[PDB]
């Protein structure tokens, strides 16, 4: 196949421009994921009372601290309680002879008016909206859980159809889903709706996200096909500061998803400019289109060698690689070579403890730090030398001690978040950047090494059992933040155990680094 491809070019013009514009949409299809712990922030709110609400009625001397403490009891932070209010105006606290215990819990109600939402830092965001607030806390994570199952079917079903249509047909068409989708968010009128069409958005990142991959490797020579893959991985990096600059200037969650939806309207318009792989032409028997997206390619790089194409050489290179197709395999044939048993198992659990630890944390940045803008930008920024940094030791030290190293440093970097007290703010805020970094290090770690520890046969089968329990773990994720109305410890000590527990196990596993 690279002969055609050195005919062709198999790096130059055609390949830049084709990395760039899929960097970009990269880039923007990483805002979608993100975008979350700006458009569902939860304000800091209360319930709605007449004396602090009630502004037609008649005024008085009293300031808003005396009418807070009058109307709206304490809470566990050392605040006022966010779901309950005094059932009648409390006056006898206004007394300096007052006690904590002057009012007894028969004396207050939930919050029958609703609730009042601070709007100093966002204009609207959905858990204002549809009051995901006290009984309905779930609903938020709930919808995470949504996206991320929406993301786990939309890529089983996108294997399939890559194959029976094709990867840029397929992307293209996930391109416009994606843009319709996000649209349709921004506007729904209900919370199952907006879960709905959440859903089919991550429905289509899957897709997206498989075939861009997919699309860069098979016009790419073997030569640079590494730095391609890196650079399509730093995208996302780069995706992380473009959500906290974004949201930065939008406020307003209906006008964030709308900004975030439309460049893919953009990216469906020159999708059709992209050639199809030529390779899945000749494969299903089509050289005569092969040829012609050949062409097209030489033509863009200024390669003469086009006139060397006659289409013979395409049905007599390519041809021959459908020899694979003589024995299909399944995932329970990894499990039944003994030798291979064990080694399947603690790779797996990598790739779950990434995707869990990742999307646990990673969504409720508004827990981990003071300032979520910020924190956002730095897990952007500190993810590139992370991810590179881990390179380049693979790349001397060995894959083994790189994955363990970068597994085992995130887990006690999260751990240690816990530990340190609570008004040190901006050390628990780099320990949780430090943390996310790590778990970046090992995604690249476990994608080259799990690309390496098994026969060829069986390569891609193990490598896509791994994305499968990384998107399954990424589910997970978010529902672990459930058992923090026991504790706001509990979840970050989950997060923090299980990319140790896995790092522990990376100790077992054989080195593939050459000698
Ligand atoms: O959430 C899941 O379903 C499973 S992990 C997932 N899903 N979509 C994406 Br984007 N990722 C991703 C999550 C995290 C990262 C960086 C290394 C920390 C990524 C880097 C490149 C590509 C995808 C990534
Ligand atoms: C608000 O106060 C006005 C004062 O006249 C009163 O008429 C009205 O019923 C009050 N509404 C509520 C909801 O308390």
């Amino acid at each position: 196949f690279s002969e055609l491809l050195d005919l062709v070019g198999g790096l130059g013009r055609f390949q830049v421009l084709q990395t760039m514009a899929l960097m970009v949409s990269i880039m923007w299809l990483c805002t979608q994921s993100m975008l979350e712990n700006f458009s569902a922030a939860v304000p800091s709110h209360r319930c709605w009372a007449p004396l602090l609400d009630n502004s037609t009625a008649v005024s008085t001397s009293l300031s808003p601290e005396a009418l807070l403490a009058i109307s709206i009891p304490p809470g566990p932070n050392q605040r006022p309680h966010q779901c309950r209010r005094f059932r009648q105006p409390q006056w006898q606290l206004l007394d300096p002879n007052a006690t904590a215990t002057s009012w007894s819990e028969a004396d207050t109600e939930p919050c029958v008016d609703g609730w009042v939402y601070d709007r100093s830092i966002f204009t609207s965001t959905i858990v204002a909206k549809w009051n995901l607030v006290c009984d309905s806390h779930a609903l938020k994570p709930m919808a995470q859980s949504i996206y991320l199952a929406g993301i786990l079917v939309g890529a089983a079903a996108c294997g399939p159809a890559s194959d029976r249509f094709g990867r840029r047909l397929v992307l293209t068409w996930s391109y416009l889903q994606m843009a319709v989708m996000g649209t349709a968010a921004a506007f729904a009128p209900a919370f199952p709706v907006y879960c709905l069409f959440r859903f089919l958005l991550a429905f289509a990142v899957a897709g997206v996200m498989m075939n861009t991959g997919t699309l860069l490797m098979e016009w790419t020579a073997a030569r640079a096909r590494p730095l391609v893959m890196t650079l399509n991985s730093l995208g996302f990096s780069f995706g992380h500061g473009l959500t906290a600059a974004v949201a930065y200037g939008v406020r307003d969650w209906t006008l964030l998803q709308l900004v975030v939806s439309v460049p893919f309207f953009l990216c469906f318009l020159y999708s059709w400019w992209l050639p199809e792989s030529a390779r899945w032409l000749i494969i299903k028997g089509k050289p005569d289109q092969a040829l012609q997206e050949l062409r097209k390619v030489a033509r863009i790089n200024g390669h003469k060698e086009a006139k060397n194409l006659t289409i013979e050489v395409l049905m007599s290179s390519v041809k021959e690689e459908v020899a694979s197709a003589k024995e299909p395999r399944s995932v329970l044939d990894l499990f039944c070579v003994p030798g291979l048993r064990f080694r399947t198992c603690i790779s797996t659990l990598c790739w779950f403890a990434f995707g869990f630890t990742f999307f646990g944390l990673a969504l409720d940045l508004q827990a981990l730090g003071s300032n979520i803008f910020l924190l956002q930008m730095f897990i952007g920024v500190v993810d590139i030398p992370a991810k590179m940094g881990a390179l380049l030791l693979l790349s001397h030290l060995g894959r083994r001690p790189t994955l363990a190293a970068s597994l085992l440093l995130a887990g006690l970097c999260i751990l240690a978040n816990t530990l340190v007290p609570h008004e040190m703010g901006a050390l628990r805020s780099a320990l949780a950047v430090l943390g996310l970094g790590g778990v970046g290090a090992a995604f690249t770690c476990i994608t080259i090494y799990s690309s390496e520890l098994f026969p060829t046969v069986l390569r891609m089968t193990a490598v896509g059992l791994g994305q499968m329990a990384a998107r399954g773990g990424a589910i997970l994720g978010p529902l672990v933040r459930l058992l923090g109305v026991h504790g706001p410890w509990l979840p970050l000590l989950v997060y923090g155990t299980v990319p140790v527990l896995s790092g522990l196990a990376a100790l077992l596993l054989p080195e593939t680094q050459s000698l």
